[PDB]
Formats: structure tokens, sequence, C-alpha cells
């Protein structure tokens, strides 16, 4: 992004009364009191939305944040109000990203007052790892990464990206809540500043959808891949042993490959993308015959002869990341805006419960690890290791928000008699 680029500056001059209506980036930072820019292109912010934290002032100034922080600057001073900055930021990104990326709907305030919390220079390295470093001290004349930065009272190269500089009409909130009645607005700056992040998700991952953006490993992303195609093929081969449905009905993912490739069934497809705005609407999709398999295909009521892998967008990971409209933003290798969580729409069916089964040939007491061996008595160590590995990845996938639900007449105790 050339620091030569213009800037509308109409959203400014309330703040700024006659500021130049013709104006660069590089006049700007020369304002602001100032890694070739700070300001990055939409190209850039998309492909580190790990980063984002809305970031709004309002004005004696109230600083709030997108993770819901307001701190007031004069109420403390600002070498106290620099030191919460840094703390803040690194305990919200350590995990999640090498920057910060703030995101403004920019009136002013916002941009004048980071020369008060913000030190930029050459891109550094941190003293104590080798991560590109995002915080400075002046007490020690060091750097450090989110990692390490304890202590540290700026925080040094940041980037920003101003959303009003998109083309909108009409202010934030106006265009906010066209897409989003999750985030209200009680008139405080964390308001603002979740807003902003809100509809900068919504126009980057809802309206708009990049798929081939890849994004770095930053945790399980692959035991968690790898433990969600073995729980597939499980529970699938299981509820065609078990029922001996003729038919499966795979809807979704367009290059879905036969989970259970040796299952004597008919597998029929249906393509139908990862919906980012709302959950589909399975009149539309639309089947009675054999069994649906919604391999994380979010529809708002389920049938009831469906497997079905559903995102739980409420959960609490370092992968997924608040959404608009109550859905979430999952970031696994690729970025999935997922609908908003809703347990009606599993009310034809009920939670999947936990097993292990397996027909391969041949200490664990389990009930649930349905297997010759047990069948006769006694697992065998092998199917007690498979068990055990099967039980961890079920775990993970679990743990990583997913969930899982079947058909009511769904039953474990059917699979004994292939034995
Ligand atoms: C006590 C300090 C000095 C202070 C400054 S502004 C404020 C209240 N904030 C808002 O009214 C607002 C407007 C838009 N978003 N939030 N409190
Ligand atoms: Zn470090
Ligand atoms: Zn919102
Ligand atoms: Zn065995």
């Amino acid at each position: 992004l050339s620091v030569d680029t213009k800037f509308k500056t109409e959203g400014l001059c309330v703040d700024i009364p006659g500021i130049p209506k013709d104006m660069t980036y590089r006049r700007l930072i020369s304002m602001m009191g100032f890694y070739p820019n700070m300001f990055i292109t939409r190209e850039e912010a998309i492909r580190h939305v790990r980063a984002w934290i809305g970031f709004d002032v309002e004005g004696p100034l109230q600083l709030g944040f997108s993770t819901g922080v307001n701190l007031v600057a004069v109420g403390l001073p600002w070498n106290v109000v620099r030191i919460k900055i840094v703390q803040m930021l690194s305990d919200t990104l350590k995990n999640l990203s090498d920057r910060v990326v703030f995101v403004l709907w920019a009136h002013g305030f916002e941009l004048t007052s980071m020369k008060y919390f913000v030190k930029i220079g050459p891109e550094r390295t941190c003293c104590l790892c080798d991560r590109r470093a995002t915080c400075f001290s002046t007490a020690s004349d060091t750097y450090a990464c989110w990692h390490h930065s304890i202590g540290f009272d700026y925080v040094y190269n940041p980037f920003m990206i101003d959303v009003q500089q998109w083309g909108f009409t009409g202010n934030l909130q106006s265009n906010h809540d066209l897409y989003c009645q999750v985030h209200g607005n009680a008139h405080v700056a964390s308001c603002d500043a979740i807003m902003t992040r809100c509809l900068a998700v919504h126009e980057c991952f809802v309206k708009r959808v990049d798929w081939t953006i890849e994004y770095p490993i930053i945790g399980d992303e692959l035991k968690i891949n790898a433990a969600c195609r073995k729980v597939q093929h499980m529970v699938v081969k299981a509820a065609l042993l078990a029922d001996k449905f003729p038919v499966l009905h795979d809807i979704g993912n367009p290059k879905a490959i036969k989970c259970v490739p040796q299952a004597d069934v008919e597998w029929k497809f249906y393509d139908a993308q990862p919906c980012s705005d709302k959950a589909y609407k399975i009149e539309e999709l639309f089947f009675t015959d054999g069994v649906c398999l919604f391999w994380n295909c979010n529809v708002d009521r389920y049938p009831a002869n469906s497997i079905v892998c559903r995102f739980d967008t409420r959960v609490l990971s370092n992968l997924n990341l608040p959404g608009c409209d109550g859905g979430s933003l999952y970031v696994n290798k690729h970025a999935f805006h997922t609908p908003a969580f809703d347990k009606s729409a599993f009310v034809n069916l009920k939670q999947l419960p936990f097993f292990y089964y397996s027909d391969s040939p041949c200490p664990l007491k389990s009930a649930t690890c349905i297997t010759r061996c047990n069948l006769g008595g006694a697992v065998c160590r092998h199917h007690a290791n498979e068990y055990r590995l099967y039980l961890d990845a079920y775990n993970m996938m679990i743990s990583a928000g997913f969930s899982l639900w079947v058909y009511k007449q769904f039953d474990t105790y059917n699979l004994w008699n292939t034995f």
C-alpha cells in the first residue's frame, strides 16, 4: 500500500476542522506525528485477520478496543495507559498473530492519539526470541514480541486500516446494524471498536469470501482436521452397519469424497458451499429415503434421517475469532465465517453418543469399545490402543467446537451383531 495513495478525509473533518481534502498517507502519517506504511491494504488486512483489534477513541479521552475494554487517558495519565495497552494486546494476540492491525472508523482522535502509545522504526526482532518485535520498552531500550513484552510500555510498528476508506454511506452504526443485531451501541468507545471490527469482518468474510488465502498454523489445526476425518469415517460407517440405509445423500462441500469408500450404499452427492451469512434453508436445498449427511453443512432445521457435524460458534479457542451477527470466524488453514449456533436446528435429532467401533482383526474396560474381543469378554491390546487414540481425536474435535447429532433411532446396540 503506497504511502502516496490518497486518503479520504471527510470523516476526520469534525475532530480536525479544516483538514485538507487532498491528502496522502505520507502527509497523514506525518500529521499523526511520525515497514513501508503504517496503513495496509484490504488484501493485507484479510491475510492478517487474526491480528485485528477494533480501536475507537471518543472525546480527556476514552480509548475503546474490540476486546471490550475502555481506558480513560487524561482517568489516568498516558504513561500508565500505554502500559495497559501493551499488556492487553500481548495477552490477546500472542497466541494468534505476529502483529496487530488496528481497525478503525476514523474520525480523528484515534489517529492523533497513536503517538502517545506507538513507536515505529525498522523491522526488529524480539530481544528474547526470533519473532518480529511488536513492543518497545523505554526503560531498557529493548524490543519484544507479544510473548515477552511483560513490562514494556510502547506498541511498535503496528498496522492499521480505516474502514471508512472503503466507500460507505452514512455512519458506523447504521452500516453495522444492517447486518448485525448482536452488538448494540451503549455509547462507549469499545462499542464502536466492536462494531467497526464486526463490519470489517462482514465485508471481508461474509459478503466476500477468498478461500485461496492460506493462514499459518498456530495450534492444533492439523490434529483437529485429522480427528474430524477419523470421526466422520467412524460415525458414518457405524450408521450404515446399524441401520443399513440403501442410499446416503451427502450434502455439502462440492469436493467431498466418500468417507466410507467400502460401504455398500448408494452414495449421492449434492454441492453446497460453506454458507457464510445465514444458515441454508432446508426447503431451498431440497431425501426422505436412506440417510442425509450434513458434514459441516449448516442448515436451519435438519431432517430427521440425518447424520450431522455442526460447528458451535460459541467455542472459546485461538482458532475461532468473534464474527458478525452472532457467527464466528473459524480460521484453520482457511477462513470460514460460520453462522451462529442455533440449538433448534437439531430438534428432529439427538446428541450423538461417543462410541468406538471396529471390525478389524484383533487393560481397557469400556462399554463403548465395540469390538469382537470386548464382545467375547476382554479387549485385546490393539483395539485398546485404537480405542484410546480414537477417544483422543474425538475429544480434540469436540473441544475444538464441533458437535455431532444423529437420527433418534441410532443405537450402538445394533453394531454388536455385525460380529
Ligand atoms: C470520561 C471520558 C473523558 C469520556 C470521553 S467520551 C466518553 C463517553 N463515550 C461516548 O459517549 C461514545 C461515543 C461514541 N462511542 N462512545 N467518556
Ligand atoms: Zn519474543
Ligand atoms: Zn456486530
Ligand atoms: Zn480386539
